[PDB]
């Protein structure tokens, strides 16, 4: 027992990280098979950054302008192209450590692990959720671009995220591995605003189930509610509306624990209206929304890779 | 910017995890060079577990009774011995993935990463602190024994923890890699109580520095205090006494931010006496004590491995 914010083991992704240098800009890339993926603004200089013409910068580049290093070793670049906000560099050597992988685009509310890297080297790993406003609450400094987010299913790495920018509020934005941004952001050196964020209701409920499983059960109350009545309260506290699909995906946890989903919703309503009165749940004084239902089951049942 | 509970990249440790089976008991082991380390109570069955005579059980075992598997491959056991609560199995093949490593015994308040494993396979990675009462607040189920905790410094893995048991209150206890428990616990199937725990004051202060660096500054007050006056308050709120060494190690953060250590202490005092009034710091509604000063600097400055 116990309940922690747990990341996936990072080893399979660690062996894919490289450094990509153009002019004096260095960022991280992802070496899979004979292709290296990285943010396209590696091709930017300090004068190009406010409103770059990436088509114009790229046509002028040559293969030999891109310095790709995998640890101590230079890779030879034999072709290049741009896909949305990502550059693809073809190199003459397939990565021998390439895992089984796929590229996925995740939905808001879904979770993934980030391997923060600098200069093609790992710094650390942590779990994130895609916020409803399409940001992530990450930890990234200068040089972190091209760090990736991922899930693992047995032996298959699903890459979902590549890091591009920090917004004013100190939250983070990036792309999928086809180079399309999550949210309405663009890769230019300019100020952009994340929308108002909301709390991921279905994850909060999943985590209340985790709490019950772990013996934290003080917040279970004597009430039930309806989806509609709960939603009146969710709108008030900036929670995502609960949908039928959400009720549905909480079904397994509900059956495991014998606590009906709408009874847990009633317990959540009371927590929102009454606060926590200085108490804690799973060691937190806030209601946690960065565990999905899948995450709770995985952790509470000990799934491995 | 941003500040997250960050684990070390787990790749170098993932390559060392194996499965060790005796009779019907399977737990995890750590394969370094030509030795496999695992909890000694792999040699227990259900009759032996309440008060095992490990000397008698081990003298009666032979090399061939221990089944060691790395992936789908059996390793051949060519010797065995016991050191405190750890069994050491000599095998005929040195682990080709052995990283640079050492064994360290850490002090209360220090942090490390856990790679939770089942059946010799990794499940997930998370950061823990050694609590003042020598427990850890982990996430471990049946089968997790022999999972290890570690720090990384450049290319060197310092192993500090091997998992052995869960205590009544849902916290966790284990040994260093020489098989000596942290705390007064023993490896027998019996109820044992952790002492009352206390908050790791120097870590709370480090995290308040992290907050200031990341722009969270509302709690900075207009007061200073002394070590002795602060300690009067720490005793009251079950905080570890702050010592001169603690003040000392906060020096770099203090110089970076221009906020004197005792001024930060005075800010902490006010937070303890007044509470947070429903506000948050680095997205937490509690004062977080599982980041060391070292951790804050590493994360805020982008150190890599
Ligand atoms: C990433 O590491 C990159 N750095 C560079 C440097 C030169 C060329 C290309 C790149 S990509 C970097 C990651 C950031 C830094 C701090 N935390 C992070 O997560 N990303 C950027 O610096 C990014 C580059 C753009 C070309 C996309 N810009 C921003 O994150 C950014 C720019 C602004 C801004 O511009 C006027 C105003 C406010 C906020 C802001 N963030
Ligand atoms: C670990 O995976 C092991 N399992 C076995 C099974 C058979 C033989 C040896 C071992 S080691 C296991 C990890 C636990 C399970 C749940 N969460 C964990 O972290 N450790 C144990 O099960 C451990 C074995 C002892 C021989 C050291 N025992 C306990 O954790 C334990 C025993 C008691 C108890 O006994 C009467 C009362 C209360 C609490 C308790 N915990």
């Amino acid at each position: 027992s116990g309940f922690r914010k747990m990341a996936f083991p990072s080893g399979k992704v660690e062996g894919c990280m490289v450094q990509v240098t153009c002019g004096t800009t260095t960022l991280n890339g992802l070496w899979l098979d004979d292709v290296v993926y990285c943010p396209r603004h590696v091709i930017c200089t300090s004068e190009d950054m406010l409103n770059p013409n990436y088509e114009d910068l790229l046509i002028r580049k040559s293969n030999h302008n891109f310095l790709v290093q995998a640890g101590n070793v230079q890779l030879r670049v034999i072709g290049h192209s741009m896909q949305n906000c990502v550059l693809k560099l073809k190199v003459d050597t397939a990565n021998p450590k390439t895992p089984k992988y796929k590229f996925v685009r995740i939905q808001p509310g879904q979770t993934f692990s980030v391997l923060a890297c600098y200069n093609g080297s790992p710094s650390g790993v942590y779990q994130c959720a895609m916020r409803p406003n399409f940001t992530i609450k990450g930890s990234f400094l200068n040089g972190s671009c091209g760090s990736v987010g991922f899930n693992i299913d047995y032996d298959c790495v699903s890459f979902c995220y590549m890091h591009h920018m920090e917004l004013p509020t100190g939250v983070h934005a990036g792309t999928d591995l086809e180079g399309n941004f999550y949210g309405p952001f663009v890769d230019r050196q300019t100020t952009q605003a994340a929308g108002t964020d909301t709390t991921i209701t279905v994850n909060v409920l999943a985590w209340l189930y985790a709490a019950v499983i772990n013996g934290d059960r003080w917040f279970l109350n004597r009430f039930t509610t309806t989806l509609n009545d709960f939603n009146l309260v969710a709108m008030k506290y900036n929670y995502e509306p609960l949908t039928q699909d959400h009720v549905d995906i909480l079904g397994p946890l509900s059956a495991q624990t014998g606590i009906a989903v709408l009874d847990m919703c009633a317990s959540l309503k009371e927590l929102l209206q009454n606060g926590m009165n200085g108490r804690t749940i799973l060691g937190s004084a806030l209601l946690e929304d960065e565990f999905t239902p899948f995450d709770v089951v995985r952790q509470c049942s000990g799934v491995t890779f």
